[PDB]
């Protein structure tokens, strides 16, 4: 029957009473589950190891090993803090509020208060959020703002101060309340807004520029992916390349280029023939 069919589909994915034995029942149809398997319940061992991800910092090497450190839960880790870094450390601390998408009401807010920072600094800044919010989106998950200055370039490759100054300053403020790492060409923080009578900290990811590769750069962390995915081709299509960092005239034989000049984003747009596709409609 169709009946006998289906006990059969659940058991494989688990002459007639002998193929048998060759146990069973309608309990395969009922369910035993993740405890039918209990296999099953050291595959969700492999819950342990994602969900251990889901704390900062910590990628694949990390976990694996600190799992394996007989550790898998929320309360391991918080015991175990001495088996981890500042990252990590904070990632965890936080991280609870990190699963928690922010409302763009604040973000102008920040929004402000970054580039409002910036400006506090000095004019030949240019700072930009990016992801997300700027595509419009009600919800993020990480500010990101991207930074340059016309006294860096590609080519000088030597000012980690400048992206620098702001880091500190953020934190002047005590807007950046923590801060994962730092090296140069790259921050990568928790911020949180300000009070009076709290709100939950936000990532956020300082970048920098050569403000040359910047453009490039910029389109790419607007976004998305496939977004990003569906432009690498046509440019290629029309044989271009371009990356995180550039617009390349291609080859013969696919080896082969130079990097274009470039002022503003619709630049690029302009060198594959594309229209100047809006961010808020920059989802495919
Ligand atoms: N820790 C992470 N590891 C790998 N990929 C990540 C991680 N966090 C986010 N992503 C990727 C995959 C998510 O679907 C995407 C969104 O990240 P998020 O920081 O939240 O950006 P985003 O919220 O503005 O967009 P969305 O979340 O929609 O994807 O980014």
């Amino acid at each position: 029957n169709g009946g006998i069919t289906d006990m059969l589909v659940e058991l494989a994915n688990f002459g007639a009473e002998a193929k048998k034995l060759p146990e069973k029942i309608d309990e395969f149809l009922a369910t035993g589950k993740l405890r039918k398997l209990e296999k099953i319940r050291r595959d969700d061992t492999s819950s342990s190891i994602n969900f251990l991800t889901r704390v900062t910092g910590i990628g694949p090497s990390a976990a694996r090993k600190l799992v394996d450190e007989g550790i898998k839960t929320l309360e391991d880790l918080r015991k175990n803090e001495d088996k981890l870094n500042h990252h990590q450390r904070i990632g965890l601390k936080y991280f609870e509020d990190f699963e928690k998408r922010i409302p763009r009401e604040e973000m102008l807010q920040m929004q402000d208060i970054v580039l409002n920072e910036v400006k506090k600094l000095d004019p030949e800044y240019i700072a930009t959020v990016c992801g997300s919010f700027r595509r419009g989106a009600e919800s993020s998950g990480d500010m990101d703002v991207l930074l340059t200055h016309p006294n860096f370039t590609s080519e000088s490759s030597k000012q980690p101060k400048l992206l620098h100054r702001v880091v500190e300053q953020l934190q002047k403020v005590r807007f950046i309340t923590d801060t994962l790492s730092k090296g140069e060409t790259k921050f990568m923080g928790v911020c949180q807004l300000p009070s009076e009578n709290e709100y939950p900290h936000r990532r956020i990811d300082i970048r920098l520029i050569p403000k040359d590769q910047y453009y490039c750069g910029v389109l790419y962390f607007t976004g998305s992916d496939i977004f990003n995915k569906n432009m690498r081709a046509h440019a290629l299509e029309k044989g271009f390349t371009i990356n995180e960092y550039t617009i390349r005239p291609l080859g013969v034989t696919g080896v082969a280029g130079e990097p274009l000049p470039v002022d503003s984003e619709q630049d690029i747009f302009d060198y594959i023939q594309w229209r100047y596709r809006e961010p808020k409609d920059r989802s495919e």
